[PDB]
Formats: structure tokens, sequence, C-alpha cells
């Protein structure tokens, strides 16, 4: 975070190490879930990037999130610089890099947090990460198949194939998994291919679905 | 904008019809300026989407340039929801549905709504998102109208000088600028910006040199 001291500059205040303790455990006890998120946003008020880094490489560990979090960033931080485009001639403005912390110091970050006008660094940065904490929750949870629907137009093959490709990604045990495709796939079919599917009785089987809704 | 009642809700407060006034006066006196950039920026301060919205409902009646932010607007957003996908399910009781491209223009969205995301924690600050498509639109008009534009059109090395003929004329048609400026750009800017090779073959030409004489000088240069 940040302190004004008595002199009037804005200092940095480390996040205490009982502030980093307790991220540490909502991740241990409660990864991938979606409480995670304000939990993350509570834990860090007033974070510079720096700070969010810090409690980035705190749970390193999940090597998986943590690749998927990158990307994300990365995403975040082409659109920004897309929106503001740079400009030579010549504190700088920041890119996206200097956002995420990695091209900028702390001393950077702090300037533009509390210069006139203010570049919330720490907050646009806090949100990125959000958006990606947001993906990971939803390709992990099992509610990610719950609202699958096949579109109006799409072809019945298409949308089987992303049902599966969706499911497979989830994170969930083999019941759930097991009763979600015993289902939801007929379930979540558009309106026209659904009454073909339902016709063709209890029985029947993937090939028999998928040729009876080709065309469609 | 937005402000805080006594009993502590985040409202919408119209912006002021001196703020409104004054920005319409700086798009009479200064026509294409660069400088309407930065007092756009100024005066916008604090604006949603729907703020945002009615400072250029005020400046309407300029249609090829709203024209030009139509465009720069659609676009940005087609890019916003391509980064930022839709997601179907549920929402959780601790998360906020994000904005799409034309929730941040306004067109889909509600003052509620944009004030729920500007003042979030942190938030999704969809007045200054916006905000940028809307200034990536006018530096865009600026560049487009401004006689200034053709000034950096210069022919390549390897450039035929046909096609850069095309690119000067065309640069040219679309700039708002009076006919002596752009009989100056004819009649000399042109050769002025041709390569060097070109340009000494072009300033050995007779008095009365037409176009295509100089497209037959400068052929394979
Ligand atoms: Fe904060
Ligand atoms: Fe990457
Ligand atoms: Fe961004
Ligand atoms: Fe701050
Ligand atoms: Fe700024
Ligand atoms: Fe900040
Ligand atoms: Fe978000
Ligand atoms: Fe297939
Ligand atoms: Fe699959
Ligand atoms: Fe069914
Ligand atoms: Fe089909
Ligand atoms: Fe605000
Ligand atoms: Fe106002
Ligand atoms: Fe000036
Ligand atoms: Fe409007
Ligand atoms: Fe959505
Ligand atoms: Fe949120
Ligand atoms: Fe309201
Ligand atoms: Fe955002
Ligand atoms: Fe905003
Ligand atoms: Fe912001
Ligand atoms: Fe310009
Ligand atoms: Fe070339
Ligand atoms: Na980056």
């Amino acid at each position: 975070p940040i302190v004004q001291n008595i002199q009037g500059q804005m200092v940095h205040q480390a996040i205490s190490p009982r502030t980093l303790n307790a991220w540490v455990k909502v991740v241990e006890e409660k990864a991938f879930s979606p409480e995670v998120i304000p939990m993350f946003s509570a834990l860090s008020e007033g974070a510079t990037p720096q700070d969010l880094n810090t409690m980035l490489n705190t749970v390193g560990g999940h090597q998986a999130a943590m690749q998927m979090l990158k990307e994300t960033i990365n995403e975040e931080a082409a659109e920004w610089d897309r929106v503001h485009p740079v400009h030579a001639g010549p504190m700088r403005e920041p890119r996206g890099s200097d956002i995420a912390g990695t091209t900028s110091t702390l001393q950077e970050q702090i300037g533009w947090m509390t210069n006139n006008p203010p570049i919330p660094v720490g907050e646009i940065y806090k949100r990125w990460i959000i958006l990606g904490l947001n993906k990971i929750v939803r390709m992990y949870s099992p509610t990610s198949i719950l609202d699958i629907r096949q579109g109006p137009k799409e072809p019945f093959r298409d949308y089987v194939d992303r049902f599966y490709k969706t499911l497979r990604a989830e994170q969930a045990s083999q019941e759930v998994k097991n009763w979600m495709t015993e289902t939801l796939l007929v379930q979540n079919a558009n309106p026209d291919c659904k009454t073909i599917l339902k016709a063709l009785g209890p029985a029947a089987t993937l090939e028999e679905m998928m040729t009876a809704c080709q065309g469609v």
C-alpha cells in the first residue's frame, strides 16, 4: 500500500505478512471457488502493482493457474496499449506492462497513483487480475455446463464438440460429469433439435442423435 | 457524473449546463484543432457513458465527424468483445457481469449499470474506457481534416510515383482546407515530397509540366 509521511511524500507501506498469510490460506482452502475474488480484492486494498505481484507469487505453486492469469494479464495490457497510443517527442504515461508492474518501478507506480490527475494503476491491474481469476473459476466450475446452450442456428455436431470440450476442462467429480452428459446434452439443445432428439426414444445414443439433427 | 447521497448511495448527476455550454463553445470555435482533444478530456472528467453521449449529441450537427466517431466506436467495441467473450454461466453473488462493447458505449446499458460498474471495488471504469474510444475517434478526425495531414505524405525510396500520387491526392481530397492551400499542395508539395531521385527528375522538367508528364518522367525511378 501507500502512506503519506509528515513531509507530505507518498511512501510505500509493506503489506503485512499477516495479510499475506491470510491470502495464502484463502487460496489453499478455496482455490477455484468464486469466493476467492472478493477476498483477493479486500486483501489487496490500496495495493500498488508490486504489492499485487507479491501476493501473486506467494501462491506461485499454482503453476497452471499462474500461466492462465499471465496470459489474461498480457491480453488486457495489449488492450490498454491499443486505446492509449504511445506518443514520442520529449512522468511518462504508463504502458500495459507498467501497470502490470513488469516494466515499472515501485517509485513510478506510486507516482502515477498519487499524480494529478492520478492514474490508478493499482486498481487497473487488480481488475485485470480479477479477469484472470474469473476465467479460471469459470473454466473449472461445474456450473460451466449448466448454462451452455446450443445456438438457435448452431449445427448440433458443433454444439456437441463444444459441450464435451467445456466439460473436459471442468474440475468436477466423475459422478457429476456423468450426470451432466447423460442429462444436459439433450436438455440444452436448441428448440428445433430438442424436439427431434426426444422423439428418438430413451435408449437413443450419441451417434443417432447427431444424424437425426444433421442439417437443421 | 457520479455523486454520493447523504444516505450513502452513488447516484447520477447530469452534466452541468455550463459544462455542456463550454464544450459546445469549444467545438464551435476550435473547429477541428488538436486543441479540441485536451479540452474534451478536461470537460468530460468523471463522465458516465450516458454523459459522454450527451456531450456528443450537443455537437452532432457535424455529421461527417459523427460518422467517423461511430466507425471508431464500433471498431473498438468489437475488439473489446473479442478480448471479453460472453460467459453464459450464473453470476456469483459477489461478482458483477462484465460490460459488453455496447454496454460501454451506453447503447445496451442503463445509467444504474454504468454507475454500478464505475464504482465497483475495483472499478470497471466504463466512463474512462468509452472516453478513450471517443478520443481515438477525435484524433482520427483532426488527422483527416487538418491540412497538416498531407505534409507527412512522402514518396518511398522504392515507391512507384503513380502510387505516391494516389496516396497524396486521396489524403488531399479528405482534408478540410481552402483551395489556395490545396493549390500549393498540388503544384509544389507533391514535388517537394517526392523521393530524392524522382524530385531531381521532376525539377528538371519545363515550366508547365502536366501531372501525366510527371508520371511519365518518374516511371521506374
Ligand atoms: Fe484498492
Ligand atoms: Fe502471454
Ligand atoms: Fe484495458
Ligand atoms: Fe492510492
Ligand atoms: Fe491520465
Ligand atoms: Fe490504484
Ligand atoms: Fe471484470
Ligand atoms: Fe462430429
Ligand atoms: Fe472433448
Ligand atoms: Fe430433455
Ligand atoms: Fe447441421
Ligand atoms: Fe466515478
Ligand atoms: Fe458537470
Ligand atoms: Fe497550443
Ligand atoms: Fe446520444
Ligand atoms: Fe456475459
Ligand atoms: Fe468484481
Ligand atoms: Fe442512477
Ligand atoms: Fe475492465
Ligand atoms: Fe469510469
Ligand atoms: Fe481508470
Ligand atoms: Fe493532426
Ligand atoms: Fe514502398
Ligand atoms: Na504485461
